[PDB]
């Protein structure tokens, strides 16, 4: 599914994103647009060390979910890959939360410290009445 900016603003809302970890909404969003274009059935195969991001989020296999063909793979948030490609976001959301709960928070994801940090966000959430 890809959702539409909005529809996807009041979805986080409603799932306790805004202000987890000290994460606004808006900084959430901007992550998702940049990773995935809002799109949950995203994936994208890093051939250099075998692991494969998946789902709105883009959430690593090596990591934070297994995929059964990831070397290394730890699986934090003890979750078949497979439900980071549903077009419900809820397992999706629960493990974006473990992985913000390390001391990086959303620094995790480099595409967040390209293009988002230190930037104006604002733009991602208004009128969507969040």
């Amino acid at each position: 599914k890809v959702f539409e900016r909005c529809e996807l603003a009041r979805t986080l809302k409603r799932l306790g994103m805004d202000g987890y970890r000290g994460i606004s909404l808006a900084n959430w969003m901007c992550l998702a647009k940049w990773e995935s274009g809002y799109n949950t059935r995203a994936t994208n195969y890093n051939a250099g060390d075998r692991s494969t991001d998946y789902g709105i989020f883009q959430i690593n296999s090596r990591y934070w979910c297994n995929d059964g063909k990831t070397p290394g793979a730890v699986n934090a948030c003890h979750l078949s890959c497979s439900a980071l490609l549903q077009d419900n976001i809820a397992d999706a959301v629960a493990c974006a939360k473990r992985v913000v709960r390390d001391p990086q928070g959303i620094r995790a994801w480099v595409a967040w410290r390209n293009r988002c940090q230190n930037r104006d966000v604002r733009q991602y959430v208004q009128g969507c009445g969040v």
